[PDB]
């Protein structure tokens, strides 16, 4: 039922459902089997940054993930969102752990969406920016194990009192207000999202990953979407 478009920062290779045999970033359109991926040199314990951009002229969804003094990974894919998503959506962040685990900490998150229409200066826009999360962040819909407040961060998956990440966890945070992502009379529709994150794992193999996603407004975590399904899809098709 849920329509999902996501950019995944996939830390664990599940080669049987299509993942490359290394940590990677990917663009997922309605399926966990990324339409395109790029090798990603994940760094256990360092704060990374992801930038996701899209505009309706090029109809190109792109993403870059980087770490200070290190190389960035980028991946792009041609997609006409007007054909995939409803015109009103919610945007959010999702992460999970399964048999293997890692912390999926979000330090900041900002988003900007703009619809420049056939009337010019008749632009509708939405922008939000979180550099700190409060214990009671009322403008975020928290699903599953996601929580805020710990040192002003958003922990998408369960982390015990001493900081150890737990397995079999899934959590998502969606911005409260629906977002008008496209409208047919719009000359140019575009958006940009940025978030900083901290993935740490005591394990040799961290899992499962973090994703930025856009979905139908009433999207909820699909049953059994812990692990490789990243809290976004009901199965691996
Ligand atoms: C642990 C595992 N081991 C998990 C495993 C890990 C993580 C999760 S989860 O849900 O926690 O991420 C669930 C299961 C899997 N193991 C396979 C698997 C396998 C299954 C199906 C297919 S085939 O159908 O032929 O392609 C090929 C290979 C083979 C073979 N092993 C699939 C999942
Ligand atoms: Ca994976
Ligand atoms: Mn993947």
């Amino acid at each position: 039922a849920d329509t999902i478009v996501a950019v995944e920062l996939d830390t664990y290779p599940n080669t049987d459902i299509g993942d490359p045999s290394y940590p990677h970033i990917g663009i997922d359109i309605k399926s966990v089997r990324s339409k395109k991926t790029a090798k990603w040199n994940m760094q256990n314990g360092k704060v990374g940054t992801a930038h996701i951009i899209y505009n309706s002229v090029d109809k190109r969804l792109s993403a870059v993930v980087s770490y200070p003094n290190a190389d960035s990974a980028t991946v792009s894919y041609d997609v006409d969102l007007d054909n995939v998503l409803p015109e009103w959506v919610r945007v959010g962040l999702s992460a999970s752990t399964g048999l293997y685990k890692e912390t999926n900490t979000i330090l900041s998150w900002s988003f900007t969406s703009k619809l420049k229409s056939n009337s010019t200066h008749e632009t509708n826009a939405l922008h939000f920016m979180f550099n700190q999360f409060s214990k009671d962040q009322k403008d975020l819909i928290l699903q599953g194990d996601a929580t805020t407040g710990t040192d002003g961060n958003l922990e998408l998956t369960r982390v015990s009192s001493n900081g150890s990440p737990q397995g079999s966890s899934v959590g998502r945070a969606l911005f409260y207000a629906p977002v008008h992502i496209w409208e047919s009379s719009a000359v140019v529709a575009s958006f940009e999202a940025t978030f900083t994150f901290l993935i740490k794992s005591p394990d040799s193999h961290p899992a499962d990953g973090i994703a930025f996603f856009i979905s139908n407004i009433d999207s909820s975590i699909p049953s059994g979407s812990t692990g490789r399904l990243l809290g976004l899809f009901p199965d691996a098709n």
